């Protein structure tokens, strides 16, 4: 398997784009930055909010509690190849942390509202924008040759006041090579692929359009996560219980792939499940026929078939939003 899209970026550029194992920091000093309080933590990272003591200004410090040093300069590497994309985060300096041998990561200031909070009061366009505005965000990075392999509501953070949105943590972002196998224990349970849940390996940006599928059936169907798994084997159970194991066994055929017989039997068998069934009168003001195409066609099984970041931009569901931005 291959990507559809992008699948040349990095065998057209310089080695040195790519080849982050021989990036060398230019660790600056860590005085410039003051921390002023705790914010937040990712899976291997202290999060605090700061201040830049020589200008003043706002900013956020990600202590890199330890992760493995191959993998900081991953993430710094992606994040100097990404500046200045379309809602992505700014890395403006890397430091030294003195409590720890822990590089610290500093980027611009952004201001998050919780989606826990912000998410239950946006309004259909609302929810338009904002996919929209993620999905600038991950185009960008597939045109780039990077998969961001973490997309989720937490991983997006949004300042509803100004409608802005920054596509955060780059920790799990790898650089996308053709036939290449990765990790499959990437991206959180929730959001998961169903190529991470079979083994399939050789995954490439398509993952993320999953990810944002499951985002999207959340913030639709006022129902998160979507898919409530309780273990990863679970996980692959709880979509075949909507999509259907036809077209699971449609996939698992074409990729040559042989479910392990617990995971096969935990399976078992089901019959789909209409989206429309999962429509309520708590999510009536959301489902709309154009929302449920969109998101039919990002939580296909075979990776191959689902909407890449740019066709997606395009889909009718956005066409206000696109029309607002064209003036
Ligand atoms: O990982 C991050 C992160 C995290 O894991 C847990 C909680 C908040 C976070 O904020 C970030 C911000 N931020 O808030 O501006 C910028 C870049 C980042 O990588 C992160």
């Amino acid at each position: 398997s291959k990507a559809r899209v992008y699948a040349d970026v990095n065998v057209l550029r310089p080695k040195e784009y790519w080849d982050y194992e021989a990036l060398t920091v230019q660790w600056g000093e860590q005085d410039d930055y003051e921390v002023v309080r705790k914010v937040g933590r990712g899976k291997y990272s202290e999060v605090f909010e700061g201040i830049n003591v020589n200008n003043n200004e706002k900013c956020i410090i990600k202590i890199l509690k330890p992760v493995k040093k191959k993998k900081i300069k991953r993430e710094i590497k992606i994040l100097q190849n990404l500046c200045g994309g379309p809602n992505i985060v700014k890395l403006l300096d890397i430091v030294r942390d003195q409590h720890s041998k822990t590089p610290s990561l500093i980027f611009e200031y952004v201001n998050n509202t919780d989606f826990k909070v912000l998410y239950p009061t946006l309004t259909d366009y609302d929810i338009r924008y904002y996919i929209y505005e993620l999905l600038k965000a991950l185009d960008y990075c597939h045109s780039q040759g990077i998969m961001h392999r973490d997309v989720k509501p937490h991983n997006v953070m949004i300042d509803h006041e100004l409608r802005k949105l920054r596509l955060i943590d780059w920790g799990l972002a790898e650089f996308y090579h053709p036939g290449k196998e990765y990790n499959v224990r990437v991206a959180s349970r929730y959001f998961k692929g169903p190529e991470l849940l079979v083994d399939l390996q050789d995954y490439d940006y398509s993952l993320d359009m999953w990810s944002l599928g499951c985002m999207f059936a959340g913030m639709i169907f006022r129902k998160e996560p979507f898919f409530y798994g309780h273990d990863n084997h679970d996980q692959l159970v709880k979509i075949a219980k909507v999509l259907g194991t036809d077209g699971l066994n449609v996939y698992l055929n074409k990729y040559r792939i042989e479910l392990d017989p617990q995971l096969e039997a935990l399976v078992g068998r089901h019959s789909r499940k209409p989206w429309l069934k999962f429509m309520n009168a708590d999510n009536q003001h959301l489902v709309s026929p154009e929302a449920i195409d969109f998101l039919d066609k990002l939580l296909r099984y075979d990776h191959q078939e689902r909407l890449t970041a740019l066709e997606a931009m395009t889909h009718p569901y956005f066409q206000q939003v696109r029309a607002a931005e064209n003036s």
